[PDB]
């Protein structure tokens, strides 16, 4: 299991211990506070609304937590996932990464505090 | 486990399947939208510049996901619990609610969504 | 979780600190060697070439593990039990017992090791 | 998870589903009934009073359940193994082995039942 802290200003993402293998079952809860500008801060599923000037992930808002494992692509987890399985045996280690527009990470703010497990199988 | 959804009106909240027993391991994760009146909604956390104006649970803000477990006082959920231990004493069914202050559900609207599931112990 | 050893002279049996509840999912894993009298020793599935002469348990062999849950009648157990769900209208403490004749324990030797857990619900 | 029989008269052993990976908790419980050449038979702790004529895992007795992992040497498996993490660099397929003699797991006879599972990490 991993617990530690993504920072929204952090463009590359937070690697974490996690190895994502074939099989696996894994549980994520995401909990804090961040900004990509504004004084105003949201929770991990981010600001709902606002548009989308090229986000890293598509489907997840402004300010959401995303993912990658391995070499996927950028997969959404907002508040968290219950007892998920990865699609198309996506695998690999997981980075996750606060979803702002690439080059605008500097002006972020805060963080989030996530957990991660591997459940049964 | 169980899945279903927490209305923002409800101040009976939701009961769930779960029954909450000693020495139980509990994950959460919760997601969704709601409002306690204004129009802008809150993911459940709640709304952190809110001042508490005799809300059901103190221990979070305004518009956050709570709980309680049997004749348990309110116990803060957020965006969710992971491997979490009860303090000594508290037993029986899990009833998920939304944090307002009683007579002023009226005004409120939407809702979270909800995973619970016991965990290895 | 709960590990303790069972010894075969006790006619008692081990009460252990699982509680089980309804809904539970558990898994139980027993090891050792144990005698209902003679020299030899057998492990937790009991002795399969001995007669029954009113043993606790009909439906294990003499000299096997098995347990009640709460008031229950006996329950095998053997080398364990792999992520199982009790009957109906059975709860409460899991004590685990040595299945020989009321009354002949005195003259047992050895003991099993063993571990319970629950399991994800 | 993986569910099968292991026939004591398999000198290659039975290649699992699971492959272990670094971090991974497994559980295995074990039953039934083998022989390595006698008319009685043996759980799967083997024959205590047997001696060791050149077995495939010293550490446990004649007609035990054993393991290996990917390319590992025998690790002893007996009844079971509750919520077991692995030796720092071992990983890959578990494959299960009845215990005996190289050369000699012709005349064995019976099999053991045989469930492995990941547990939560
Ligand atoms: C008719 C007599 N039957 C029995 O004794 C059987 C076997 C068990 N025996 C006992 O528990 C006791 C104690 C005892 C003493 N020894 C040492 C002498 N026996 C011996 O060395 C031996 C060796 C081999 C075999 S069978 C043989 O085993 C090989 C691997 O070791 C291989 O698997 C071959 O394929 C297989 O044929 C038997 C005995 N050992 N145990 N004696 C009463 C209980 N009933
Ligand atoms: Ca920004
Ligand atoms: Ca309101
Ligand atoms: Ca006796
Ligand atoms: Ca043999």
């Amino acid at each position: 299991a991993w617990k530690g802290e993504v920072l929204a200003n952090n463009e590359a993402g937070q690697v974490t211990s996690i190895i994502y293998n074939p099989g696996d079952v894994i549980t994520i809860v995401a909990a804090g506070w961040a900004s990509y500008g504004p004084t105003q801060k949201w929770g991990p599923q981010g600001d709902r609304e606002h548009p989308d000037q090229g986000l890293i992930c598509h489907d997840a808002f402004c300010g959401a937590l995303v993912m990658k494992i391995g070499n996927s692509g950028t997969i959404p987890v907002n508040t968290g996932l219950f007892r998920w399985v990865a699609p198309n045996n996506v695998q690999g280690a997981i980075t996750l990464i606060y979803n702002d527009v690439p080059g605008t990470y500097g002006n972020n703010s805060g963080s989030f505090s996530v957990n991660i497990g591997k459940d049964q199988s």
